[PDB]
């Protein structure tokens, strides 16, 4: 429904008003700025030297029969051209071309009501429903802290402009979802704000002169999941192992791996892998112990590791590493990386050496097709062929904007690409071993095309605290994001990762993180930054036998959890789903950031403050089953004893898992 008078017009997609235009309401702006951007240590600083910023009044259309194509203009000198069309499955389709390359501006604003909730944008720490806020997408750094009003961001702030804000991510996304029942997805990389604060408007910032924008409308946001993930990609299940128990990170070595394992499985923890980040080798900073960023195997740390990963494997134990895609300075893969010029390169031609945080490292540059391969071919040969049943697949946020990439692309374009880019090298090395859905990845950065490339996102690094916009409770409106953004599949670390400043984890935090993410899809610990700092999995008698009783739990929901992930597969339907997913017609269920269903029928609202003996929770209208007790709940806010180990998790009873599910409370 296009409808025009001379320069004023709306345009209406299946009943959704998406643009209106008139002399006095533009819907478009273009202009000019110089962006500055600085980065130290992913940490970016995003400054814009604003030069113009020109609403163009003047609309003239003209019609084909595919479509509309509109001429916007400020006098002769200044000029935009929007086509409006369906692309090859119907999807509304923007496509704006300004003028000339020195108009690199556009803010283009849709049509909203105030009472719109907006989700998505790829993940999102702060917020779930974004309604209301500007968030600037550049993937960086998630922050520590994330919050000016935190002591700890004011002291990551100081100490290396490293805090952060609401907004920051390693996988912001130029797409949402509207609760009008459409997703709106924006093909350009280049950063971009979009502004979800007006309450009749959207506004979409992008630096660029260009921008190809798709939408799709549907019934339910089941189906618009579905056609999002159409569109951006599904993947794949996850392999079987994954439901088996605790992966155990793990470093220090062979002998160690070994010693907590045992520890582990003689007290009855259900363990399905040792992953341990360090089998290349440790490299001690001010920071902490971090990883050797040279992608082999260190037999020296890891004696035996080539037939240990078997024998583990024998006991039902995988064994996982880690990669990124950048190579140490100092070591041989950078070498020669260099010598067959796969490397991204600086404005001298050089390689361009980033400093990574008290050591240089080369940046493996993805654009050319044989340092893409070359690189392949090291996950293939030093990690899949060493038996390795998967991997962290770290980073793909840092890419300075002054690099120089071998397809020619500004690296302020590429940045943002990155990290599908790196994915996608993960992807096929998997896909050319025949190893997909056998060998499990996970990504902490993503982008556009994540939802096809990476098999598993985790929550990157929260801090080790209890903190809203950084701690245990940050993890969900991320999972939660990202399910709206068309990525099903997420975990965090067990405890928390950033060990800093006198955060330090606390057995108490510990547990409380066991017993999230055991009603998740991946249960992993981590060591954090500073091992020995933190309370471990280990740590204590009734610290192994929590963890025996919550792997017990997760391994129990086996079945369920493989369903939720074929779903995911085949369809785009999440396994941690927001409440409206399957409560539409609840208002309430629209702004709830820290609960989800763990698939149809589960629903989780964990513990996320210190201290606490109970907790209180919304559940919407069903007949609900406390798991811990076989308690009867119907709809309402309700407060429930939530003891350490005894999370408030409820299950529907008309599930046709609810005989598993009961169960439960008899662990
Ligand atoms: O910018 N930094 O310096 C920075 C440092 C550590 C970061 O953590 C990432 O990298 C760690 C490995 S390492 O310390 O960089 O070798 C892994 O243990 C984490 O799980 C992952 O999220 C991420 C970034
Ligand atoms: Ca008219
Ligand atoms: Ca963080």
């Amino acid at each position: 429904q296009f409808h025009q008078n001379n320069d004023s017009f709306t345009l209406h997609f299946q009943q959704r008003l998406i643009l209106t235009h008139s002399k006095d309401n533009p819907c478009l702006w273009i202009g000019s700025g110089i962006a500055d951007i600085d980065m130290f240590r992913g940490n970016f600083s995003i400054k814009d030297k604003l030069q113009e910023k020109i609403a163009l009044t003047d609309a003239i259309v003209s019609q084909s029969p595919d479509g509309w194509l509109i001429h916007f203009s400020r006098g002769s000198d200044i000029s935009a051209t929007l086509n409006i069309s369906a692309d090859d499955q119907g999807r509304l389709l923007l496509e704006l071309q300004n003028d000339n390359l020195n108009h690199n501006r556009i803010w283009l604003r849709l049509a909203a009501q105030p009472e719109d909730h907006i989700y998505g944008c790829g993940e999102q720490f702060s917020y779930f429903d974004l309604r209301g806020k500007p968030f600037p997408l550049w993937t960086s750094e998630q922050g520590v802290g994330r919050n000016k009003q935190t002591y700890v961001t004011w002291q990551a702030d100081c100490k290396e402009n490293a805090g952060g804000d609401y907004y920051w991510t390693f996988f912001p996304q130029p797409t949402f979802v509207s609760t009008q029942k459409y997703y709106c997805h924006v093909d350009n990389s280049c950063y971009m704000n979009f502004d979800f604060s007006a309450p009749e408007y959207h506004e979409l910032a992008l630096w660029e002169d260009k921008a190809t924008l798709r939408f799709e409308c549907a019934d339910t946001y089941i189906s618009l999941l579905e056609k999002l993930t159409a569109l951006l990609g599904r993947q794949p299940e996850l392999p079987d192992w994954i439901y088996d128990g605790v992966t155990l990170g793990i470093q220090g070595g062979t002998e160690v791996c070994q010693k907590k394992l045992d520890t582990m499985r003689n007290a009855g923890v259900k363990v399905n892998g040792i992953w341990a980040q360090d089998w290349s080798g440790i490299r001690m900073t001010s920071f902490g112990k971090r990883v050797m960023w040279n992608w082999k195997w260190n037999s020296e740390n890891y004696p035996q590791l080539d037939s240990r990963i078997k024998q583990w494997n024998q006991e039902g134990v995988q064994f996982l590493a880690y990669i990124n895609p950048y190579v140490a300075s100092d070591k041989d893969l950078c070498e020669e990386a260099a010598q067959h010029g796969y490397l991204a390169k600086d404005a001298s031609g050089g390689d361009y050496l980033v400093e990574f945080g008290e050591f240089y490292g080369g940046v493996v540059d993805l654009t050319n097709p044989e340092a893409y391969a070359w690189f392949k071919e090291v996950i293939k040969k030093n990690m899949i062929e060493l038996g390795c049943g998967g991997w962290m697949a770290d980073f793909g946020e840092y890419l300075p904007t002054d690099t120089y990439l071998h397809n020619g692309v500004s690296a302020e374009i590429m940045h943002n690409a990155w990290p599908a880019l790196w994915a996608k090298c993960n992807y096929e090395a998997l896909e050319e071993t025949g190893k997909l859905g056998e060998i499990l990845f996970f990504m902490r950065a993503g982008s556009t095309g994540s939802q096809k490339y990476s098999t598993m996102m985790w929550a990157g690094n929260q801090n080790v605290d209890w903190s809203l916009d950084d701690g245990l409770a940050s993890v969900v409106p991320a999972a939660l994001s990202l399910a709206m953004t068309g990525h099903g599949l997420h975990h965090s670390d067990i405890g928390g990762y950033t060990t800093l400043f006198e955060m330090k984890r606390s057995k108490e935090l510990l547990l409380r993180w066991c017993d999230f993410s055991a009603f998740t899809p991946m249960m992993r610990t981590h060591e954090g930054n500073r091992p020995g700092d933190n309370w471990q999995f280990d740590g204590d008698a009734e610290t192994i036998a929590h963890f025996a009783r919550m792997t017990t739990v997760f391994t129990t929901l086996k079945p369920y959890l493989k369903e939720a992930v074929a779903l995911n597969a085949k369809s785009g339907l999440p396994v941690m789903r927001p409440l409206f997913l399957h409560y539409e017609d609840d208002a309430h269920t629209y702004t709830l950031k820290y609960q989800y269903l763990l698939g149809r029928d589960i629903l989780v609202a964990p513990v996320h403050e210190e201290g606490r003996s109970d907790w209180t929770l919304y559940l919407p209208e069903d007949n609900w089953v406390h798991a811990w007790t076989g308690e009867a709940f119907r709809g309402g806010e309700v407060t429930v004893n939530a003891p350490i180990g005894k999370p408030p998790v409820f299950y529907r009873a008309d599930s046709e898992w609810a005989a598993l599910f009961a169960s439960l409370k008899s662990i």
